[PDB]
């Protein structure tokens, strides 16, 4: 039984050096969106949501760790509080989280409507709901689901604890099925699974899009070949009436505009040709297309897919560090359900409880490299503060 002191320095010196880099790191991506305006939008506000979380884990979660860890003589109920304030800080994540799943699925889904859905007020307001929340379900043991009740007396008493203490212990005071059904499987597994769902949807909705664009830039050019090779005005007619369709189709700014009302324009001077009986009229007419094609509508095809492919990068981005939070919280989840499902099964080691600790406070950390390595605009204005 080596000195309980060792191991604790060993516990204590990772859990400040996590605390430093969580709150050096994720200062630094509030920082950048204060300052810089081409940051400044609904979904960086959740980010900063997200990093305020995680600088409150530097701050206080991690302090209050440490001194869990010691077993202390406390009140049962402001053990309660230190126990459980991570909690807190947990949950107000997974509501960010979920909150920048949803808001790229309306950019991607309905990109029409969603800056008149999704404004800075109404963020917010949604920001504040969700801190409320977040205290009411991560503070839900100091309403009454709690082991205060039922105090370790022996182990109080070896302590040396006073009338109304006991030794604070996280396992001794935060009731297991609360952890497991309460606050993992409804409150951190539920959630965690519908923003799974959002993605793929996400995902799902970028590829539809992508092949729609594909199939009106095909269904372009296959119909300008049949009209090349048509044979009588009633070919020529039906192709043209299919190009019209989707060309409206795909114009659903100016030049943009402009391409597309010569485009229009030009099949309805070729369908009136056609309509008239003079098909190499209308052949010649329709031959006029390729260069409203190359010239605008091409350059407006590959604009819309530049667009697409980039919100699918940031979508990527979003769900990386949506499973970056999975992978670093779920161990200490997963153990937790083998200490409350196994009962026969012998206690998770000591040393297991706090490296998977230390690992959902790692998670405080990653963020800020995640934007740094995946988001331009946050990388060079990383670059900016720092020289300067
Ligand atoms: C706004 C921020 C900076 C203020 C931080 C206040 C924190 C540190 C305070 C608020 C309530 C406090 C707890 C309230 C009650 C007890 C029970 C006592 O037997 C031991 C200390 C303990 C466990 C306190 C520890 C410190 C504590 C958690
Ligand atoms: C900005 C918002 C979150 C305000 C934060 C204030 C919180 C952290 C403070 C304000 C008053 C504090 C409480 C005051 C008194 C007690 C009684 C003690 O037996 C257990 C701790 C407990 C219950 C404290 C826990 C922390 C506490 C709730
Ligand atoms: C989320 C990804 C990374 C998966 C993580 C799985 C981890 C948390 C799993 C894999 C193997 C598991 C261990 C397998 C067997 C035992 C022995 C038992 O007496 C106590 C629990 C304990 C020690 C388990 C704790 C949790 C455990 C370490
Ligand atoms: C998508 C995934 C990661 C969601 C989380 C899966 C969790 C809930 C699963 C993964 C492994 C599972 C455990 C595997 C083995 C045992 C030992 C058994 O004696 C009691 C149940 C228990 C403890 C299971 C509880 C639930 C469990 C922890
Ligand atoms: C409490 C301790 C931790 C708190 C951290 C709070 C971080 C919030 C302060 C950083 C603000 C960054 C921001 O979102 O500005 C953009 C808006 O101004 C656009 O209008
Ligand atoms: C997603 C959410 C998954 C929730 C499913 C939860 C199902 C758990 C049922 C259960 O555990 O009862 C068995 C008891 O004997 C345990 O002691
Ligand atoms: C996706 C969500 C998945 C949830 C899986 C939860 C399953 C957990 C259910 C475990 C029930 C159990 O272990 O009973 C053991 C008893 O015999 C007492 O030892
Ligand atoms: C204990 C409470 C801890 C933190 C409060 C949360 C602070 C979260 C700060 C986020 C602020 C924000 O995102 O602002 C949005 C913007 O102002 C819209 O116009
Ligand atoms: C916004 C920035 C402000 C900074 C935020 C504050 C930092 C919190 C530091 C430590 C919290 C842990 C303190 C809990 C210590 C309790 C130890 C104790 O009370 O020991 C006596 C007990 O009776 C056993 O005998
Ligand atoms: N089970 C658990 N234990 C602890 N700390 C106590 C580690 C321990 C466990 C048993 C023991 O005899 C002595 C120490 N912190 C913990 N934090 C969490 C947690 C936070 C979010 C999800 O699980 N679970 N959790
Ligand atoms: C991330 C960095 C990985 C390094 C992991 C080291 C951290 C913790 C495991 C050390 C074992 C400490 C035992 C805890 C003793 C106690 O607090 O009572
Ligand atoms: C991990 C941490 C990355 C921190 C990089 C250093 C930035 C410090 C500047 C600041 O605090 O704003
Ligand atoms: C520990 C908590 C520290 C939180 C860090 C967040 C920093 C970002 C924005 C705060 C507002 C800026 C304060 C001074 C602004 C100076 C200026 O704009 O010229
Ligand atoms: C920028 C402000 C950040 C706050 C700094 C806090 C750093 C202190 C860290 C941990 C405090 C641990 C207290 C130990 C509990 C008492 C042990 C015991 O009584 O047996
Ligand atoms: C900085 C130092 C943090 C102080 C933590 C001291 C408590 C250690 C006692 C123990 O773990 O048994
Ligand atoms: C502002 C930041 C204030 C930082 C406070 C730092 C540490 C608090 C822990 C001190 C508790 C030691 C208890 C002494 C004892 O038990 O005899
Ligand atoms: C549930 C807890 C209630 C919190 C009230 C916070 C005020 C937020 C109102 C703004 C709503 C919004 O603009 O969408
Ligand atoms: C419940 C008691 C504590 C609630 C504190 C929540 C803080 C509220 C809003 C954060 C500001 C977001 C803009
Ligand atoms: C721990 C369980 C949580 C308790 C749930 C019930 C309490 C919160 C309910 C609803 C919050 C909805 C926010 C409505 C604010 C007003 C919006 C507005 O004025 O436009
Ligand atoms: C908002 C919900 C959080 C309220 C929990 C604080 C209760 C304080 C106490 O137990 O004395
Ligand atoms: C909906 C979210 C808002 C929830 C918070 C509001 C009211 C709950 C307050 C309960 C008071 C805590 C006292 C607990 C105690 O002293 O035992
Ligand atoms: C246990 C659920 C695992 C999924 C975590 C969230 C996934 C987000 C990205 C895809
Ligand atoms: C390397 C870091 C951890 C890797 C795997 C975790 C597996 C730990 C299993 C230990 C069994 C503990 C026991 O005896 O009950
Ligand atoms: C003390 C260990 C913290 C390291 C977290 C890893 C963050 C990503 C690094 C590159
Ligand atoms: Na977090």
């Amino acid at each position: 039984g080596a000195p309980p002191i060792m191991g604790s320095s060993v516990y204590i010196t990772v859990e400040l050096a996590i605390a430093v880099l969580a709150i050096l790191g994720n200062v630094l991506v509030c920082w950048a969106v204060w300052l810089n305006s081409n940051l400044q939008n609904v979904t960086n506000y959740f980010v900063v949501s997200l990093a305020a979380a995680d600088i409150l884990v530097g701050v206080l979660a991690i302090p209050f760790a440490i001194t869990i860890s010691t077993g202390f003589c406390a009140a049962c109920h402001g053990c309660l509080f230190i126990a459980c304030f991570v909690l807190v800080l947990a949950q107000s994540s997974i509501f960010s989280l979920l909150a920048i799943a949803i808001d790229r699925y309306i950019a991607i889904a309905i990109p029409l409507r969603y800056n008149g859905l999704v404004t800075g007020t109404r963020a917010a307001g949604i920001i504040a709901i969700c801190w409320v929340l977040s205290f009411a379900i991560g503070l839900t043991p100091m309403l009454g689901w709690n082991n205060c009740g039922q105090p370790k007396e022996g182990k109080a008493h070896s302590q040396g604890c006073g009338e109304g203490q006991v030794a604070c212990l996280f396992e001794d005071v935060v009731p297991m099925n609360y952890m497991v059904y309460f606050n993992f499987f409804a409150c951190v597994l539920v959630p965690l699974l519908l923003m799974l769902g959002v993605y793929l949807r996400i995902f799902a909705a970028a590829r539809r899009q992508l092949a729609d664009l594909e199939d009106n830039w095909e269904t372009l050019n296959d119909n300008l070949k049949v009209i090349e090779k048509a044979d009588n005005a009633a070919q020529v007619k039906d192709a043209l009436t299919k190009m019209r369709a989707a060309a409206l189709d795909a114009q659903k700014m100016k030049d943009f505009r402009h391409g597309f009302d010569i485009l229009v324009g030009q099949i309805d001077d070729a369908l009136k040709l056609a309509n008239e009986g003079k098909v190499k009229e209308a052949q010649a007419a329709a031959e006029q297309l390729k260069t409203t094609r190359n010239a605008y509508i091409q350059k407006y095809l590959e604009r819309a897919r530049s667009t697409l492919q980039k919100e699918v990068h940031a979508a990527k981005s979003a769900a990386i560090i949506a499973g970056l939070f999975a992978l670093c919280w779920l161990p200490l989840h997963i153990i937790n359900c083998f200490t409350f499902f196994c009962p026969d099964c012998s206690h998770a080691p000591l040393w297991l409880m706090y490296l998977a600790i230390v690992l959902a406070h790692t998670n405080s950390v990653v963020n800020p490299f995640i934007y740094a390595y995946r988001i331009r605009e946050f990388r060079q204005t990383f670059r900016k503060i720092i020289r300067s």
